[PDB]
RNA sequence: GGCUCGUUGGUCUAGGGGUAUGAUUCUCGCUUAGGGUGCGAGAGGUCCCGGGUUCAAAUCCCGGACGAGCC
C-alpha cells in the first residue's frame, strides 16, 4: 500500500482588514481630505531636516 | 521568557533608458431573455529599497543571512 499528503483544516472569512474605502480617504490611517502618501500619522512631519517652507 | 510593529486605491507584463506600455479588473450606459459578451466613458501606477552615472536606465551599475527593535 501507498499514501501521500493531501487537504486542508476549516477556515472562515468576511472582511480583510480594509472595511469599506472611497478616493477622498486615506489607506494608512482610514482619516479623509488625503491618501497615505501624505498622511499626518507618517514620520514626515511636523518637524525634519527640510522644512520646505523656508530652505 | 515578556513587550511593540494600522501605508488594502491594483496585479501581471519586456526592461539592449523617459513618469509608461500591453494583458486583465471595478462602476455606468448601449447591446442581451438574463449579473453574460463586445464597445464607449469614468475608477488606474515616480513598475524591490538605498547609493552612483551621460538628457532618461527592474537585471544600467552596486550592497541587501535566519523579519527587526527594546527589556
Ligand atoms: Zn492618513
Amino acid at each position: 500500500a501507498t499514501v501521500v499528503s493531501g487537504q486542508k483544516q476549516d477556515r472562515q472569512g468576511g472582511e480583510r482588514r480594509r472595511s469599506q474605502l472611497d478616493r477622498d480617504q486615506c489607506a494608512y490611517c482610514k482619516e479623509k481630505g488625503h491618501w497615505a502618501k501624505d498622511c499626518p500619522k507618517k514620520p514626515r512631519g511636523p518637524r525634519g531636516p527640510r522644512p520646505q517652507t523656508s530652505l
